[PDB]
């Protein structure tokens, strides 16, 4: 399957160029070699960003099997260094104490290994009450326990992302046929209240219209701040050109001119609110 990795690299290099990023052969090939045994059956997607994060393109391999510890694999191959910071111990704690059924890894095509993904199945979700007991959890989860309880989302953790490069964590809520994020989270009063409570930028008119199409949210937390770092609404659609947003030129190019067919496939779009403003994300699915 060495020639398979060669085609995949060639797709990664070109897709990077579509969004004005240059892939690093020296960073990406070790990752392809490290995960060669799980790439064929993985879901592979490319995620572009506006704002500061526009300087790299993320590549994600998801739906990786139970029995792969993707952080351990990255450590084993020297793709990321050992650390005593709790970020390095959280994955194992989450995998034991939340009903995780598959996983994933995430890398910048220029920057190298950045994140792991831990996925419960939609039929049985994770709980904030179990997260707050984990030795390596950010203190900010319990520090915002009021927020998760207020908005009725504490028992519907649907994905955990761990970013080793930034020392942040993402908690997703909602998705698939699982428990639903309450409707009030997506109505204007709710969007204003949430962003206000979290000290984030007041929602734009574009964000309000986008929120009407959303049923997945995720919260970004860190170990070094008691405050939620950002709040992101997500929308899944096979017609991203029809989203009620103005698309960045790089996003339009990724939709229209990727080196592969996404005919029919869903894209995943996000709008992140921070204390300074709104930044967008779009994921295109190469292998599904
Ligand atoms: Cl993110
Ligand atoms: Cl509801
Ligand atoms: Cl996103
Ligand atoms: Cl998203
Ligand atoms: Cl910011
Ligand atoms: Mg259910």
């Amino acid at each position: 399957e060495s020639a398979d990795l060669t085609e995949l690299y060639s797709i990664i290099e070109k897709t990077a160029q579509v969004v004005d990023v240059t892939a690093s052969h020296d960073k990406v090939w070790p990752i392809l070699n490290a995960f060669q045994d799980v790439i064929a059956d993985s879901v592979i997607s490319f995620r572009a960003s506006t704002g500061s994060s526009a300087d790299d393109l993320d590549c994600r391999f998801t739906m990786l099997p139970k029995g792969l510890d993707p952080y351990a694999r990255a450590l084993e191959h020297g793709l990321t260094p050992k650390t005593d910071h709790p970020v390095g111990s959280l994955l194992k704690e989450v995998h034991e104490n939340l009903p995780i059924t598959s996983c994933g890894v995430d890398f910048g095509v220029a920057g190298g290994f950045t994140k792991t993904w831990s996925f419960p199945s939609a039929e049985k979700l994770g709980k904030v009450s179990e997260l707050v007991k984990l030795p390596s959890i950010p203190d900010a989860v319990a520090a915002n326990r009021d927020f998760f309880e207020k908005w009725g989302i504490a028992d519907m953790v649907s994905t955990v992302g761990i970013d080793y490069s930034k020392r942040t964590m993402n908690l997703y809520f909602g998705g698939g046929v699982g428990d639903r994020v309450p409707a009030g989270v997506f109505e204007e009063k709710g969007v204003r209240a949430i962003l206000g409570e979290l000290g984030l930028a007041a929602p734009s008119e574009e964000l309000l219209k986008f929120c009407e199409r959303s049923f997945v949210i995720y919260v970004t937390l860190s170990w070094d701040s008691p405050k939620i770092n950002r709040f992101t609404y997500s929308v899944m659609t096979p017609e991203p050109l029809g989203l009620p947003v103005d698309l960045a030129p790089t996003f339009e190019r990724l939709i229209k001119s990727a080196p592969y067919d996404t005919e029919g496939r869903n894209y995943v779009y996000g709008i992140a609110s921070t204390p300074k403003g709104e930044y967008h994300k779009i994921a295109s699915y190469y292998q599904w």
